[PDB]
C-alpha cells in the first residue's frame, strides 16, 4: 500500500497478546496512506470465529455518501506469535497485520509490511474504541511509530465526525 | 504426513472449484498413513464462514471409545485458484489442501503436500457423502492417486461401521 | 515496484525456458517505473553459477556520470517451471522475475509482481541484446504487456544512446 | 527429513554470522537420521558465488565405494539474518539451513525445519574442519541440541575413518 525505501523494518509487537479481548469494534484514527480505505468514518468489527482467529468487517462511508464495506479472516498462524495476524480479506491475496500495542479497551498501533526488493510498502493505523483518542495516547503511539520509519508527518487523520457519519 | 522420495508432484485440482457444495459432512474412506487420524469413524464437517473460506470439524472416534476432535479454518489465498487451500488447524502450522476432484454430491478426492528437499510429505484422502463410496469410485479416484506417484497398497481403509461408530 | 490495482495477473511464461541461451548481455529498451533504476544506459547480464540457476550483474549511468551496479542471483525454484525465477540481489528481498517471451537473440519481456492486498506492484520490461529493438517487435510486447493491464502510456523509454551512455 | 512431534522450535543461530569464515571444507560428525546421506565419509564444501551467497558442493561415499555428490547454492534471504540460510540443492526444493554455533576454525551446528502440521521434519549435524571433532566440542554441541528437542540418542555418529574414506 505505501511505498518507502529499506526492507520492511521488525518492531515489537504486542507482548502476550489476548485476540477474545481484542474483538469489537475498533475506529479508525490516523492511518498511512494506503489502496483500500477511500473515504472517512472506518471501522474495523472483529468477531468470534467458529473455526480458528477471528472474523473481519470492515466499513466506511464515501465522500458521494454510499457506504463501503468488506469481509476477512484473521488468524495467527504461528500460535507462539498470537500478535503476528494475516487478514484474507474477500478477493484479497493475503496480507499481513500484527498489533504493536493495544490495551484492548482504549487503543491499538497496528503495523502491516510487505518487502519489495530493496523498498517496501507499509501501511500503520492507529485506532481506538471511540470515535475519538485523546491527544496523549495518539502523540505516544505517533512516538512508536517514528523508532520504525513512519514518518508523523505523512499521516492522514480519519474523519470520525458523528453528524457526517451517521 | 507421509514421507516419499521427490518433490511434492503437482497434480491438477477441480477446475472451477464451487467452496458452497463442498460444504457439509464428508466420511473418510481410504488415506494416507499420517499423524493425525488416531482411530476411526473419521468425518469432516465444513460451514460458512463470515469471513472468508469456511470453518472446519473433523472428528473421529478412537479404539477405547473416547470421541476426538478439531476446529479449524480453511482458506483459498488465492481466489483464481479456490481448490487449493490451506488448513489453519488449532495447534498445527498451516497445511496445504487440495480438492483434486469433486462431484460435491458424492465423492471428493483430497491431497496435501510438502516438500522437504529432495523427498516430501503427503497426504491423500477418499472422502465420500455417505460412510461407504461404491467400489468403482474408490478404484477410479486410486487411479489419479498412482498417476502421480501415489502408492495405493500403502492406503489405509477406513471403519464407517454404523454399529462400530455409532 | 509500481502499484496498480487489482491482484496479481499471471500471464503465460516463455514455453520450454531455456537459461542457457538467455545468458549473455540485454539492454533495457523500456520499462515500468520502479525504485531501482535511477538512470540510464540500464544493462543486465547474466552468467555461469557453480551451483544452481544463474548469476545477475546490472548496471547503469547516473546523470553526473556515475557508475552504479547491483549483483545478484536467479534461481528458478521449481525446475518444471523454469520460466519462473526468483531475484536475489545484495541488500534487497527476493523478487520473482518470470521471462514471459524470448527468441533469446533479440528480445525478451520480464514480468514480475508482488501482491498487495487488493492491488499489486508490478515492474515489466522489454530488453534486447541491442540498444536499441526494432518498433514492430516492441509493439508486439506491447501489445502483451496491456494484455496484464500495463499501459504505454505509463511505460519508461530508457537512453540507450551509444554517446550518452559511454 | 527427520519427523517428530510438536511445530518446528525456533533457536538461536549463531550472531554476526560471516558467510565468508564459513567457506571451505567441513567433515560431518553427527547428523540427524536423514533421507539424502546415503553413505560415510560425508563433506560439505562452500565457495565463493558470483552472485549473492555462496556455493554448495556436497559429497559422501556409499558402502560400495562409488563417491556421490550435488551442487547447490545457499543464500540468506534475509540480509539481516545471515545465519538463517536456504539452500536449493539441484532437483530439489528449498530447504532451510541456519547455522545455531560455529567459531569457524573447528565446528558448526546446523539446524534445518520444516513444519508438518502438529508435526515437524528435522535436520542437525555437527560438523568439524577436520575429519574428527574433540568429544568436549561435540558434548557442548549435543548440548545445544537437547534445549530444543532433538534427542543425541538419535544422532548418527558418520564414518570419517581416514583409511576407509581414502
Ligand atoms: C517489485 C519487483 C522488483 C524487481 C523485479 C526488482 C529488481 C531489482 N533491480 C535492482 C537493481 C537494478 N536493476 C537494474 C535493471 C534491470 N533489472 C531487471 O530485472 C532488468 C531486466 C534490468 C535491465 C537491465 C539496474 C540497472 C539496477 C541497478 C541500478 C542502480 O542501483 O543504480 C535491484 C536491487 C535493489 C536496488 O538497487 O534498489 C532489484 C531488487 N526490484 C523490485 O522491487
Ligand atoms: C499493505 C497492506 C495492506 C493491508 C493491511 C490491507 C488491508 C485491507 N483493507 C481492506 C478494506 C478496508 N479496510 C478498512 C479499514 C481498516 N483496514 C484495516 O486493516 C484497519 C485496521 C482498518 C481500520 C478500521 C475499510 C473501511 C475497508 C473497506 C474499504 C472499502 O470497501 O472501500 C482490504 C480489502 C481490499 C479492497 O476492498 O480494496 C484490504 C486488503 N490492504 C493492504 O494492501
Ligand atoms: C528437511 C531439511 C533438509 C535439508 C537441510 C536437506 C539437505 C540436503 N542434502 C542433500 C545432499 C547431501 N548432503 C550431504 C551432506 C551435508 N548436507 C548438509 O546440510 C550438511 C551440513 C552436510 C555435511 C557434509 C551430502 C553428502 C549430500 C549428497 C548425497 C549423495 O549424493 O549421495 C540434499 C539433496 C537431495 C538429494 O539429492 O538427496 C538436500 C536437500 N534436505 C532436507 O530435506
Ligand atoms: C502434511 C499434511 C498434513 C495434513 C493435511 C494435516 C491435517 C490435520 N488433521 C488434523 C486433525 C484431524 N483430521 C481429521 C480427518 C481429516 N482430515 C482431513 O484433511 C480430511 C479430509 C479428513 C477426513 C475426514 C480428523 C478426524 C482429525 C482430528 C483427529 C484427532 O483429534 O486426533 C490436524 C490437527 C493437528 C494434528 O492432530 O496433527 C491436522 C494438522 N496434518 C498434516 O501434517
Ligand atoms: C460513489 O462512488 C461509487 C464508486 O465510484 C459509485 O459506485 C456510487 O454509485 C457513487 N455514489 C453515488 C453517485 O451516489
Ligand atoms: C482413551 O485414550 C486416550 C489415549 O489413547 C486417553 O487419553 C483417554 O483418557 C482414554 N479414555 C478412556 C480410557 O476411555
Ligand atoms: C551522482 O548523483 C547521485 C545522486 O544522489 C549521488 O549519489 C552521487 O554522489 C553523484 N556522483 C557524483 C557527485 O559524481
Ligand atoms: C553402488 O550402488 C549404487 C546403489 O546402491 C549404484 O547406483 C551404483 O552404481 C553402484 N556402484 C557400482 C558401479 O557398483
Amino acid at each position: 500500500s505505501f511505498i518507502k525505501p529499506g526492507r520492511c523494518p521488525k518492531p515489537a509487537v504486542q507482548e502476550d497478546f489476548d485476540a477474545a479481548r481484542y474483538l469489537g469494534v475498533w475506529y479508525d484514527i490516523q492511518r498511512l496512506p494506503n489502496k483500500f480505505q477511500k473515504g472517512e468514518c472506518a471501522t474495523a468489527t472483529y468477531s468470534l470465529s467458529p473455526g480458528v482467529g477471528f472474523s473481519v468487517f470492515n466499513r466506511e462511508r464515501l465522500a458521494n455518501g454510499t457506504i463501503k464495506s468488506v469481509i476477512g479472516s484473521a488468524i495467527a498462524e504461528d500460535p507462539c506469535e498470537p500478535a503476528k495476524l494475516q487478514f484474507f480479506h474477500e478477493n484479497a491475496a493475503p496480507v499481513p497485520y500484527w498489533v504493536l500495542s493495544t490495551d484492548y479497551d482504549n487503543y491499538a498501533l497496528v503495523y502491516s509490511c510487505i518487502n519489495l526488493g530493496a523498498s517496501h510498502a507499509a501501511y500503520a493505523s492507529i485506532v481506538s474504541r471511540q470515535p475519538t483518542l485523546p491527544e496523549e495516547t495518539i502523540k505516544k503511539l505517533q512516538g512508536t511509530m517514528s523508532s520504525f520509519g513512519v514518518g508523523v508527518d505523512t499521516l492522514l487523520t480519519t474523519n470520525q465526525d458523528a453528524a457526517y457519519c451517521s
